[PDB]
């Protein structure tokens, strides 16, 4: 149907360590939600303050949680992970002011403008209840104060009953359209991954979803996300005859991202795995067994690993299989 965008009148002030539940209006089907943290950062001290390195300013939001009907989760990601995903998907153009390392003059301030977007495919919002975007804010960088608010912008699509019938109608339970694709973007951490020259097991991909791409970044206790500890990435099938599906160096992966996203790496410790580039289409594990596919890393130092999965699920997967 007709696609249009509008910005909610109600804004939400940024305060440290605060969980901000935002109700999303169900005016029509929703294709996406945009969040912009806009305002300023001030320094009332006597010396100029150098703002922190990456993942600032994205870590000014600790976590984003998008859910409906109380228990159904569309997104569960940190402000950092979603921000890095924005960096790549926007060819590094995503608004992220001020840049890491920016200086805030004594008795001065700098402009703040950070953006994040949630792709909801074409969510049948008019058919569900209580869509809530929860923003758990992060902490203020040392030596400064944050003076800003979150602006919410929604992209809708007016989907008529006629279009729905034309696209197969509703699914068996009559809850949503048959052709519904539900995003399932979840960030999963893995702490204390030991240094290794050969890739070691980080985690298994859970079945029940279709994997499109995986964003992986690593944190070093000294240099944070600005490190070059990862050297190799491996996606291996462990169930049955052990078989690697992906075995690449971090540099080669980042080179692939460069071509794909037309932008240099967010840092030496971040990379994206577009599964369709290694499988015929996306990695569909809807009915796959558990603990069958793992992703492994070779790290120069023992670090904490973060994996943000850009996946989706078909609520009526089976029915659609008919064709």
């Amino acid at each position: 149907g007709e696609i249009y965008t509008e910005t909610l009148q109600q804004t939400y002030a940024w305060t440290a360590g605060t969980n901000i539940p935002i109700k999303i209006p169900r005016n029509n089907f929703i294709r996406k939600i945009r969040v912009q943290l806009i305002g300023s950062i001030s320094n009332s001290g006597t010396a100029a303050v150098t703002l922190p390195s990456a993942p600032f300013p994205y870590n000014l939001v600790q976590t984003f949680n998008l859910s409906y009907e109380g228990s159904k989760t569309l997104y569960s990601v940190s402000g950092t992970g979603l921000g890095i995903l924005m960096y790549y998907t926007t060819k590094g153009q995503n608004p992220a002011y001020p840049a890491p390392g920016t200086s805030v003059p004594a008795s001065g301030s700098v402009n703040l403008n950070v953006m994040w977007e949630f792709d909801l495919a074409r969510f049948p919002a008019t058919m569900v209840q209580n869509i809530i975007l929860s923003i758990l804010t992060g902490q203020a960088p040392s030596g400064v104060s944050i003076n800003a608010s979150f602006y919410i912008t929604i992209t809708y699509e007016r989907v008529t009953a006629q279009e729905i019938l034309s696209e197969g109608g509703l699914g068996a339970d009559g809850e949503m359209p048959l052709a519904t694709v539900l995003p399932k973007v979840i960030e999963i951490p893995t702490f204390n991954v030991p240094a290794s020259s050969a890739p070691i097991h980080v985690a298994y991909l859970q079945p029940g979803q279709i994997y499109k791409r995986q964003l992986v970044y690593v944190i070093n206790s000294t240099s944070g996300i600005n490190n070059t500890d990862p050297t190799e990435y491996e996606l291996k099938i462990v169930r049955g005859v052990p078989t690697d599906k992906i075995k690449v160096s971090w540099a080669a992966l980042q080179a692939e991202n460069q071509a794909e996203y037309q932008v240099a790496p967010y840092s030496g410790a971040s990379a994206i795995i577009d599964f369709r580039k290694y499988f015929n289409g996306d990695l569909d594990l809807t009915h796959a067994p558990s603990d069958s596919i793992e992703y492994d890393l070779a790290l120069q130092n023992q670090d904490n690993v973060y994996s943000l999965y850009v996946s989706y699920v078909l609520p009526y997967y089976d029915q659609l299989a008919a064709l």
